[PDB]
């Protein structure tokens, strides 16, 4: 599997093939997506941690997913979950908002430790291989729109889910399951054919 | 690790990125071009079996890439190396030309059986990862000049790099070099590249 997320200055923006995105949220104070390109058995593990913490918990010190001040401490909490998962191979993206604080997106590595998206590098890909990464880092900018980036995650899958996230909303209205069969997709990627052989045709007459 | 190669009316064109590239010749006659995707020790025993059929065998009914009439048979002299070293799980691309036959591609699979390019899919991918099959599959023709099949199979790599273009009928390989990063041209395509998918992408945001 693949997966592929965006930070922008409006919000968020996150992809997945087939459940590879994970979703939490308290309605006007958080939203959490994690997405996954490992096993099944993987994503369930690391899933069930987070939310044995949620629902189980005793001690009031351990931080989790709802009583995380901040996004960064968030993402240390799934860094846990992550690590502790492989005692029950692939990286996580983990994203999201807390009341208080702009939207912020990290890559989670096996062992926990963590990076998060900038300005100049905007999106993260995780799975197998990181298909499409040179039309993602040459046409990607963080101030492009949200439906905008979900148009060219889209075109660097080559059944997919797709969450965009607006800035301050707490929500995922704008969520939406792409198939083969969808009629936008076919369209948008007949344009997408039309338009890089038109690009490809300036670049043999540039030279 | 990754190597291409394309089919065209006009010729052949073959790359792979840092040899993996293996050329074989006899002037006005015949010319084969083998790309490898696999560690140096894997390729080293397909090329070394290739030619101790070339150089030592004594039994003239063994096909050898000199003694093959057509490409196919030569494409199972090849199948037959690649079968044998695994004696002594990676695909290779073979093609080339004997004269009195058009130029012709192959991709050769770990148990030495192989498919030909047809005009429908013009080129063959070999590695770990197919890097640009989208840009390949929707921009490749098979009437495209021979430059601008190099530059499409650059372009949708998107990575040094060793190249080979192959003219039709000519028998000959000239047009053979190492294209590194800092290459001013492969600079400016590359820029020309990124501005042109901002233009096409731009017309898509429509």
């Amino acid at each position: 599997t693949y997966a592929v997320a965006f930070r922008l200055e409006r919000g968020l923006v996150f992809a997945a093939d087939t459940k590879k995105l994970q979703l939490w949220r308290q309605p006007g104070e958080r939203v959490f997506v994690l997405l996954s390109a490992g096993n099944l058995a993987a994503t369930q593990a690391v899933v069930s941690l987070i939310n044995e913490h949620l629902s189980q918990e005793t001690d009031d010190e351990v931080t989790t997913l709802f009583t995380a001040p901040n996004m960064y401490r968030a993402a240390r909490v799934v860094g846990d979950a992550v690590r502790e998962a492989r005692s029950i191979n692939t990286n996580f993206i983990f994203g999201g908002q807390i009341k208080g604080e702009r939207p912020r997106l990290f890559q989670i590595y096996p062992e926990g430790n963590f990076i998060e998206a900038t300005d100049d590098t905007p999106f993260f890909q995780i799975g197998e291989h990181k298909y499409g990464k040179p039309i993602l880092d040459r046409v990607a900018r963080s101030d492009m729109r949200l439906g905008e980036a979900a148009k060219l995650m889209l075109l660097s899958f080559d059944p997919i889910d797709l969450v965009i996230y607006e800035r301050d909303t707490f929500d995922v209205t704008r969520e939406k399951r792409i198939s083969a069969d969808d009629e936008y997709f076919r369209n948008l990627s007949n344009a997408w054919s039309d338009a890089l052989r038109q690009a490809f045709s300036k670049i043999e007459e540039f030279d």
